């Protein structure tokens, strides 16, 4: 049908039939008259797998002939969503598998609606990760993500009476058919027990024992036959183990098997839980033999010139005393020596300047948990601080500051210092992130090593982001300027030269058009919910956090609906607002703003003078699959944290490269953004990082604008006096209460700069040519976006690796 | 290469091959520089299931046409075994795998060692039900096997020191290619909660809810295209299950999914366990559900005619509470039209006499768990002890020793009763049990429903128990008489016209032979172990008890090694004696059994004196797979379980069948096997069930054979002094107790006997000549101990349908 979903040969599709045919019968073991849809997606899976495992395989070979530097990219999550589709389009496989499944009798899209979302991740981190191993494979990088297999990822959410209900995710319950098991590669991981010093260094001994077995995925790249690895690993117990007497031992197997069990699900809180614990150093002792083993079968002096090891976050963080422990405790070689090829190997980078998000774990579960990674540390921070001493004499509160060890009630080790001390390389995720680190968090670490500290501006992959969810925009695009922009992102400034041509105006605008239309069917037919789709579909779509300030946005919608009901007969232009995402279970204040977002949507959607012209709609179970309906259909992307606090966001360019415009602060990458498209091209308001130091120098008083803004009043008193919750009238009052006196994040000081900014908005939505032709100025300027754009600067600036756009033979 | 094998035609050598090197391609994802002989298992077993899942969709479909009555098996154990093999035995694959792993350089009896048991059952009952699916297949019987999916069967029995340990038996860890998951048809399950009357009858509310997921195996029937299936559950938690907070509901999971995790190792003993009692409403509740589904996928008055249920022991006894659920609170039904159609339904085997085995449950148990059966329990009881009041009016006595609730200190239910009452069929296992059954324990049941008791005497397939496990002797009976006996056993009595036949006796004596070299080299192989294949090979197998005597072969054992000791320059016929099976992890006794024969072989088998003319070696980790190869090497099979305590065995059979001669009591089958071969070619000793009655009328004091019998002493007095056990002299003080003072089992009072039998045993070795011909006449006679007969049986006397032995079209 369409151009860029690829050939539809007679001799492919004659084939896939045969082999959708033979999975059925032989795989499935069912026939048509008994076969589900189920079935049906079952059998189409397996039929696109196997076109995976020839090039797999001569991957895997060709790494092992040519022996490239590797890189390890270790994440605790990766938020990988559906692979059938993305399988597809990276092998040119869509339109011949849509025409073989139509001869069959099949709606392909119908199929593709029955796969369970792998949920490893819990947002932007665990998605990044995802999209890293799309362009990494793109880009012929020889690497590898390891990680977790959680038996049950990021729970399900469901709605009941405008609460959040969480329940369990069980994605493996019909089975995986992407990953293989790999049980001949199972490896040990130890715990617990205690060190004993000898003649010849130090032992581990009397250790608890847990057993870690490979599952491979594969991940394709885009046309160019390669296809790299993620290695998750599932933790076993040995069969000894513990060996009712007899029938308890059995059932004790579960303790070691908890370790794989679940994804914590709590993205800006830290909690110290020693089974997290065990999770971080289970993925980071299995992964490293797995290392060291794939190392020693091709002297670790040419160590880090082999291998490079990225640490996501500080989760992995423990990866650096593993390593030293392996080094010094296994292979004997001296403390100097292994701590250059434990630098030289390691880079971390930091997605967060939220203190209460950093990893400070307490020292008596290091201590029992792993007490000669607590060794290994104390030694290292010791050798670390005597080079503060020595840059810093006399600089004692300098010297307390940087250390790995906090002292306080409990003594906690920062992994943040841990990571910046044993890696070459710390990045940010944005330029006005990575400059907060060098100036605020991490200033004493840049005065002390100055060159280790790098950006890396964050990105989306365009396959999962653009040809596979917006097929219709992408098509247009290519019919003006080729194919070539799919892994060449760049080449999208190409079409600034059609900002003026009228037919190109008609495709971007009916292309929106048709999402849309497309998204407001999915609303009623899996949600019973009727909306206006031309009204301006206003988005926010992120996990819920006081820091994104879904209640500003909360505050505006109550505004709007206040200014209709007193001058009911005036114009305004008609909005859908869309807002959704996960709270974490325990965050209370999070439970609460999705409870006020159905309330206000109750109250809204009911009131017959408003008519179609406002709707406020909660959208139920925020995940990668629904991401990939509903940005399409945006109009208008909310990204309105406060300055300083998100440390760059990949939800904004999502909705940039699919034709919506942004309204947002100069925060993250929003700031690059705007500079790439032009600021007046964005909708930027409100405080800058610079004002909101100046307001916390002064001291930030909400009560003022209460005071001063008539506006803003009535809607507190609303909230307060039970407009929103009639039967239970003080329902909201910890919302109030915190607005009123304890607001980290400064809601009421960008209020009347949101308002005004929206006006415009509207304002511009009146005036259907020019929203698109600003909407092109955005698509146009999305290219330095592009994840390939971001790895391509991890491989040559920090792991030392050409990338490449060549073609492996099929 | 051997006939009996099947045909190794070019085009289908051909075809094997290229579908091997597919599945070690596509499936397993490998090459050949990289694949270990598990890889080419696995390719080959994936090979061979192909071949299965045609034939099986067409016989599942051919009942759904033709609607015959359904037999349904339930079963708490199925002892499976090795699939590969028997697959390809039934198939006539054998000889075109052979050939066609020749050819890819490889060897498949080298690749079928790397299989895993199915062990999922503790013995002879367990064994008995796989059997049973083999010969229900094999005579076109249209019949399901139910059970539990055990996540770990029966323990791996490691030797240490002596001593049995128990290590889990981790059966999935690679996978099962044999199994088909079906989460399609996954069923609720209740627990717990509380009944409530209304005017519309009972209703069962505020359970708790286990799902039930089936897993299909397919069963092949020898060369007739019949696949049928062995459906076994698997226990889910529901989703919303407890929904730390979030993370412990996640990972109490556990709790629910515990119910099909392990098999209870404990085989003649009782233990009421909640969960055990769990798993055994687990299996009945799932599989009536599945039941009554197909049965309405076609008014309940035909149920009994298109559904019979066979309860295998009083295991899934709820079976008939909970089909009069079904049918009294769900469907409506009176109660007497209920009764009537589960009594027409259910028939129940017994498969012991021992007091200690038989299922009584705790009231309180079933009050908690299961309250509404409870309920329909007592109502059974009152109108069955209202039946036997008019029969035997005033009769007191009997009501109390009849009914179903038994009085005392905790009430109980006796599960035997209530599957008498509501059975329309109650058979034994051997003649000499069924006719105890009627004179004794079930004395008052057989005098008020005579009718209900009827006999059917076990079996063994002949697939697996000669023509997989003994080839070379499957084929050089092939050579005179053809191949039908494989499905007609019967048909071995023509051999009885080759007894004096001298090609035919070299024959059987040479199969021996090779069959005896080949398990002496598995043993020197796998365990280190040293025998003589010149020896007689003297064997008991079987899981270890009392009742069945080890302690008594160990009698004899000692017994000639002190005769040798005393006259060591006298000729006696050399012997291995070899003794195998497993304890139930709580049974002391059977443990300390263990060590005293490991502890007997520590002093026999390094006697300079004794030479190689006696060994003492213990067969670690009896299992099915481990009897395939036992079996054929075996002389002398060991049946000496005291007269009236084995209710049938099916070892015996399994070692006639294979050429050996038999040393045992007149109990169990032991009878019948006696008199098909005749008396002359068994050798019998000991009490007969009678000379036990009268022993015990008088009063059993073994002090009387110890004082009679001088080399009984001098026995009692080694194991008392530590010449057994030099550095614990005590060690043994318990079984010298126990044989003094409370033996249940009467060893001494059958020692002289049981010597002077072994004596003619030894004799008769001598004369090679003759023993092979007692041996001819043992085989010829082994016809009546197919379990095809045995079902047949089943089929016309229980269930109501005609077995056929009629090929189905492939
Ligand atoms: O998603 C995250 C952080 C997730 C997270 C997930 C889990 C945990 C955690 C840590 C310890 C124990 C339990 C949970 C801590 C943090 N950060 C986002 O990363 C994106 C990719 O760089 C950025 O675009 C966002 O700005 C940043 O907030
Ligand atoms: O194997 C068994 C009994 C096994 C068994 C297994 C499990 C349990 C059990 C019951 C409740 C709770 C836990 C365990 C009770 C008994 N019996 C043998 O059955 C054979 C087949 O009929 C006969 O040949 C043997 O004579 C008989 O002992």
């Amino acid at each position: 049908q369409i151009s860029v979903r690829g050939l539809a040969g007679v001799e492919n599709v004659t084939e896939l039939k045969k082999n959708f045919n033979r999975h059925l019968h032989f795989t499935l073991v069912k026939d048509r008259n008994v076969a589900t849809p189920r079935d049906y997606y079952f059998a189409l899976a397996h039929t696109v797998r196997d076109h995976l495992v020839g090039r797999w395989i001569r991957t895997q070979q060709h790494y092992y002939e040519k022996d490239p530097k590797r890189i390890y990219y270790l994440s605790l999550e990766f938020y990988m969503g559906r692979t059938l589709q993305n399988t597809m389009v990276n092998l040119a496989l869509e339109n011949a598998c849509d025409e073989a499944t139509y001869q069959l009798g099949l709606d392909m899209e119908e199929l593709e609606e029955i796969e369970e979302d792998a949920g490893l991740g819990n947002g932007g981190l665990g998605r990044l990760a995802a999209c890293f191993l799309d362009s990494m494979a793109t880009l012929g990088l020889a690497a590898y993500g390891y990680g977790i297999r959680y038996e049950f990822g990021i729970f399900n959410q469901k709605i009941c009476g405008g609460w959040q209900m969480e329940e369990a995710d069980d994605w493996l319950r019909y089975g995986n058919p992407w990953e293989k098991a790999r049980p001949e590669f199972t490896l040990p991981v130890h715990f617990y027990g205690r060190v004993e010093h000898t003649s010849q260094g130090a032992k581990w001994v009397d250790t608890q024992v847990v057993l870690a077995m490979p599952y491979d995925t594969p991940v394709p790249g885009y046309r160019n036959n390669v296809v790299n690895t993620m290695r998750l690993w599932s933790a076993k117990a040995p069969n000894d183990f513990n060996l009712g007497g007899y029938i308890q031992a059995v059932l004790d197997r579960n303790l070691a098997e908890n370790i794989s069990r679940v994804l914590y699900p709590n993205d800006n809180f830290f909690e110290g839980k020693e089974l997290r614990l065990k999770q971080e150093y289970f993925v980071v002792a299995a992964t490293l033999q797995d290392i060291i083993r794939r190392f020693k079968s091709s002297n670790f002096d040419a160590f880090p010139d082999k291998v490079a090891i990225q640490l996501n976050d500080t989760h992995p963080s423990l990866a650096i005393p593993e390593l030293m422990r392996v080094l010094v405790d296994l292979e004997r070689l001296d403390w100097d020596k292994a701590w250059e090829v434990t630098v030289k190997t390691c880079a971390y980078t930091n997605h967060t300047v939220l203190p209460e998000a950093l990893e400070r774990w307490p020292v008596h579960l290091l201590e029992t948990l792993l007490p000669r990674h607590l060794q290994i540390i104390y030694e290292i921070n010791q050798r670390f601080l005597n080079r503060v001493a020595a840059a810093f004499p006399g600089d004692v509160d300098r010297l307390r500051r940087m250390s790995l060890v906090e002292e306080g009630a409990v003594k906690r080790i920062n992994m943040a210092h841990l990571c910046i001390a044993g890696s070459h390389a710390v990045n940010g995720v944005a330029r006005i992130h990575s400059e907060i680190l060098k100036k605020t968090i991490f200033k004493d670490f840049y005065e002390l090593e100055p060159h280790k500290f790098q950006n890396k501006t964050n990105g989306i992959t365009p396959r999962r982001w653009l040809v596979l969810c917006n097929p219709g925009l992408a098509e247009i695009i290519a019919e003006r300027i080729g194919e070539e922009y799919i892994s060449d992102l760049d080449q999208l400034r190409k079409l600034l030269s059609y900002v003026d041509d009228e037919a190109f105006i008609r495709d971007v605008a009916k292309v929106k058009q048709e999402n849309k239309l497309k998204f407001a069917a999915y609303l009623e037919r899996e949600y019973k919910v009727h909306i206006n789709p031309n009204s301006l579909f206003d988005v926010q779509v992120k996990r819920i956090h006081e820091y994104k300030r879904q209640l500003l946005n909360c505050l505006h919608v109550i505004t709007l609906y206040n200014r209709i009901k007193k001058e009911p007969n005036k114009f305004v232009v008609p909005r859908t607002v869309m807002i959704g995402g996960k709270a974490a279970p325990g965050y209370h204040m999070a439970k609460m703003i999705i409870k006020l977002i159905t309330a206000i949507g109750d109250v809204v959607n009911h009131d017959p003078v408003v008519g179609d012209r406002l709707r406020v709609i909660f959208l139920e179970n925020y995940r990668v699959s629904l991401a990939e309906k509903v940005i399409p259909a945006a109009d208008l992307s909310e990204q309105i944290s406060t300055a300083g606090t998100e440390a760059s966001g990949t939800g904004n360019m999502k909705f940039m490269l699919n034709g919506a415009l942004t309204i947002g602060t100069m925060d993250g990458a929003n700031v690059e953004m705007a500079e790439e498209a032009g600021e007046e091209n964005f909708f930027i308001f409100g405080m800058r990082v610079e004002d909101v130091d100046r307001l916390d120098q002064r001291g930030y008083n909400a009560q003022e604008y209460y005071d001063r803004i008539p506006e803003l009043r009535q809607i507190i008193e609303q909230l307060s006096s039970g407009f929103f919750s009639p039967k239970q009238p003080d329902l909201f009052k910890d919302i109030v209460n915190m607005l009123m006196h304890h607001d980290r994040f400064k809601v009421f000081a960008d209020y009347e700069e949101y308002v005004k900014c929206q006006e415009r908005v509207s304002a511009l939505y009146k005036n259907p040519r020019e929203w698109t032709r600003m909407v092109i100025r955005n698509i146009a300027t999305s290219g330095k976006f592009s994840s390939d754009r971001t790895i391509a600067q991890y491989a040559r600036e920090i792991w030392g690796v050409e990338p490449s756009r060549q073609r492996l033979p099929a």
